[PDB]
């Protein structure tokens, strides 16, 4: 298979030009995919996740969030969840425009995997599959409560604040993956900012309550050594969701980034099997 990258821009919220990459398999198009990265990452970190979709016959929207990679705004700056759904789904519309005979996956890593539990929570006919790897869906156990207060505080009005150190080496226990991250000048090297910390605790906060709202089936992936978000939440988030169609892939020994990790191919023929069978 051949899946070629074409690269479009709509207009955000508050006007900031968002930037995303369209994966388009030589294949007749099995379903779309419509990708959401995390906290301080970009799209670009995904080809090979694209690339194995296309193989699959999935068309891949990602964007870059706003104050990611190649968008505007201010880096890693938001004022409110709603900021990044609202582009989520501004994304969604475009694909099922352009592909509105096929059926609609959302998938989401780490902050990007709380944007799409956020975003299927409100629309939960909005979308056919959901795919998260270890969603940020329980923010206020990761944070200590004076960090919470900080955040919740100031979000809306100094969401640029730093709050949280970043332990990047356990992003992934491939050195090449921490140097890669390390080295690109698209990545936030700093510090969780308030805003986004904001943004995830609106997430965490009432995730019990709003899971049940789920209807669609889910998969989520999880490494079991992933010390940035202890995988008894994404354990948690399983136990709350309403659809009968849920599970949870736990991957021993893994890190946080189980799409870059070693066993990344793996991981993904898991992705690939599940989504497949259920089209
Ligand atoms: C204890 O320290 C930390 C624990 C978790 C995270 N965390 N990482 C992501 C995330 O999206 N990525 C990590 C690198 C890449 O794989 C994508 C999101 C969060 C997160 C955490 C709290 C509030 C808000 C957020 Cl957004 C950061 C520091």
């Amino acid at each position: 298979m051949t899946t070629t990258r074409t690269e479009r821009n709509f207009a955000g919220i508050g006007d900031v030009r968002i930037v995303y990459d369209v994966w388009t398999p030589d294949t007749a198009p099995q379903a779309v995919v419509v990708l959401a990265h995390g906290l301080g990452e970009h799209a670009r970190r995904y080809d090979h996740v694209a690339q194995r979709l296309g193989a699959a016959g999935l068309v891949t929207y990602a964007l870059d969030h706003r104050g990611h990679g190649r968008s505007g705004g201010k880096r890693v700056l938001v004022r409110d969840i709603s900021e990044y759904t609202a582009d989520f789904d501004t994304l969604v519309g475009i694909a099922t425009r352009e592909y509105p005979g096929c059926k609609r996956i959302v998938l989401g890593h780490s902050m990007g995997g709380g944007i799409v539990f956020a975003y299927g929570v409100e629309r939960p006919d909005n979308y056919d599959l959901m795919v998260l790897s270890a969603p940020a869906v329980a923010a206020q156990d990761l944070v200590s409560p004076v960090v919470a207060v900080a955040a919740k505080l100031l979000g809306v009005v100094v969401p640029g604040l730093p709050v949280q150190e970043l332990d990047f080496t356990a992003i992934s226990r491939d050195p090449e993956v921490v140097q890669a991250y390390n080295t690109d000048p698209l990545v936030h090297h700093g510090r969780v900012p308030a805003g986004i910390g904001r943004a995830l605790l609106q997430v965490g906060e009432t995730m019990p309550r709003r899971a049940p709202a789920l209807t669609a089936p889910l998969l989520v992936l999880h490494g079991t050594d992933d010390r940035l978000i202890p995988i008894e939440g994404s354990r948690r988030l399983v136990e709350c969701v309403g659809s009968a169609d849920v599970q949870l892939k736990e991957y021993p020994g893994l890190y946080h980034e189980v799409f870059n990790e070693p066993e990344r191919n793996q991981v993904l023929d898991d992705v690939v099997a599940w989504l497949t069978e259920r089209l």
